[PDB]
C-alpha cells in the first residue's frame, strides 16, 4: 500500500512551518522551546514517474553528488489531522489551501491532482512544485510570521526551497 513518511519543514532561511488557527501553516523562525510547534507532516509517495539526473551547477564541465536531481510526486497531509495542502484557483490565481479529507479514504497511491506536489531535491535542498499549477511552488515570505502560500515567482524575495528533518 501506498508509502509515506513523517517529517517538519524549514525554508532555506531557517522559518519553522507551525498551524496558524486550523485554515493556513504559517512560517517563523523558532526557538530551541517552542520547536515544539512544528507542524509534522506525513508524505505519501503517489502515482506518477520518478525522474532523475545531474545539472551542472558549478559549471565545471562535470557531475558531482551535490548536482544530483530527483523528482517524484507526494502529497502533504498534516499528521492526525485529516487535511491535506491542496491547490485550488480562487479569484482566479493557484492557490494553497488546507483541505479536510475523509480519513477512510486517505491516504491513496490515486490522489487527485489538486493534492499532488512534484518534490524536487537537489543537494537536501527541496522544492514543491504544484502539479494541477507547474511553475507555482509552496512559498513562504521573507518576514516573520506570514503565511505559506502558493508562488510562481522564483529568485524573487519569496523563498521557494526548503530542508527536511525526518520525525519517527
Ligand atoms: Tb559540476
Amino acid at each position: 500500500p501506498v508509502r509515506s513518511l513523517n517529517c517538519t519543514l524549514r525554508d532555506s532561511q531557517q522559518k519553522s512551518l507551525v498551524m496558524s488557527g486550523p485554515y493556513e501553516l504559517k512560517a517563523l523562525h523558532l526557538q530551541g522551546q517552542d520547536m515544539e510547534q512544528q507542524v509534522v507532516f506525513s508524505m505519501s509517495f503517489v502515482q506518477g514517474e520518478e525522474s532523475n539526473g545531474y545539472i551542472d551547477t558549478n559549471n565545471d564541465g562535470w557531475i558531482e553528488g551535490d548536482e544530483l536531481y530527483d523528482k517524484i510526486p507526494v502529497a502533504l497531509g498534516l499528521k492526525e489531522k485529516n487535511l491535506y495542502l491542496s491547490c485550488v484557483l480562487k479569484d482566479d490565481k493557484p492557490t494553497l489551501q488546507l483541505e479536510s479529507v475523509d480519513p477512510k479514504n486517505y491516504p491513496k497511491k490515486k490522489m487527485e491532482k489538486r493534492f499532488v506536489f512534484n518534490k524536487i531535491e537537489i543537494n537536501n535542498k527541496l522544492e514543491f512544485e504544484s502539479a494541477q499549477f507547474p511553475n507555482w511552488y509552496i512559498s513562504t515570505s521573507q518576514a516573520e510570521n506570514m503565511p505559506v502560500f502558493l508562488g510562481g515567482t522564483k529568485g524573487g524575495q519569496d523563498i521557494t526551497d526548503f530542508t527536511m528533518q525526518f520525525v519517527s
